[PDB]
């Protein structure tokens, strides 16, 4: 004692560590600075799950290689908690064609909504594990929520006029159809052909002969691990480039997901207000 909580993604390290304050530690996967989608799993990190009591995943398709790091563990039947099991999933694309037809958005964590839902799933499900912290837990929960409640609706203050019909948004990485669900917005088109994987020549080219018949007015790019061919998109449809955060690069923080996500919902306002 205390509890050891193993965490994927920098999202869960955010909602874990306000979840938990001192009354536990969060243990970290896999390495800052490693990218989530080019992360192939090491014994280095797969022998640190036998010091943790419970693991918190994602589990809805974004930490894959942490099921099968727990798998080659000395905790195989490690307690495990999945975070979106109270989570409404958006079904877009795609994970391709001849490999998984229509599956599930994985990026549940880009929404503040979803972000709540989690967060209270984690504190349920620690607390069932902590008897003795689980009030904490619990209070700890309600404040974070009310922290990304209010930083939703300070970001949406500082909208004017809801975008025009015309206003077609487009996204290099499919992360962002949750976030842009929170404005009542659409992702018209998504230029990844599947989750984390670059598109080929000819594939790009029939997405930008898509952003310019449907006349897609601005373009989500990345902050974390930048793509080379934004630059090709900017120079042939003429579409405005804006960048997002996937809130995967860098140190792990308490605070790096509401910091991250306010300057996120700034960006989308921004995108919006520049519109008109
Ligand atoms: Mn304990
Ligand atoms: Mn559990
Ligand atoms: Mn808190
Ligand atoms: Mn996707
Ligand atoms: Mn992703
Ligand atoms: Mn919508
Ligand atoms: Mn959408
Ligand atoms: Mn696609
Ligand atoms: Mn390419
Ligand atoms: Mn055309
Ligand atoms: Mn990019
Ligand atoms: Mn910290």
């Amino acid at each position: 004692k205390r509890l050891r909580i193993g965490i994927t993604l920098h999202p869960y390290y955010s909602y874990v560590s306000n979840i938990v304050g001192d009354k536990a530690e969060v243990v970290p996967l896999i390495p800052a600075g490693f990218n989530p989608h080019a992360y192939e799993p090491r014994a280095e990190d797969i022998k640190r799950i036998g010091t943790l009591d419970v693991v918190v995943l994602n589990g809805v398709g974004h930490d894959d290689f942490a099921e099968r790091m727990i798998a080659s563990s000395e905790k195989p039947g490690i307690p495990v908690i999945e975070a979106n099991a109270k989570v409404p999933l958006l079904a877009a694309t795609g994970m391709a064609a001849r490999g998984a037809g229509k599956v599930v958005n994985p990026h549940t964590f880009l929404s503040i909504s979803a972000s709540i839902t989690q967060v209270n799933t984690i504190a349920r499900e620690l607390g069932k594990l902590d008897p003795a912290n689980a009030k904490a837990y619990t209070r700890n929960a309600r404040a974070y929520a009310k922290r990304l409640r209010a930083l939703r609706a300070d970001a949406l203050a500082r909208l004017n006029k809801a975008p025009a019909a015309d206003f077609r948004v487009a996204t290099i990485h499919g992360a962002y159809d949750y976030l842009l669900r929170e404005f009542g917005l659409e992702v018209t088109a998504v230029v990844e052909p599947a989750h984390g994987i670059e598109p080929s020549p000819s594939q790009l080219k029939k997405t930008i002969d898509q952003l310019k018949a449907l006349d897609v007015k601005v373009i989500f790019s990345e902050i974390d691990f930048p793509s080379t061919y934004v630059e090709t998109i900017q120079r042939e449809s003429g579409v405005k480039l804006y960048s997002l955060s996937h809130i995967s690069y860098g140190d792990y923080s308490a605070g790096k997901y509401e910091e991250e996500m306010a300057r996120n919902l700034d960006t989308v306002v921004r995108a919006i207000q520049e519109s008109g």
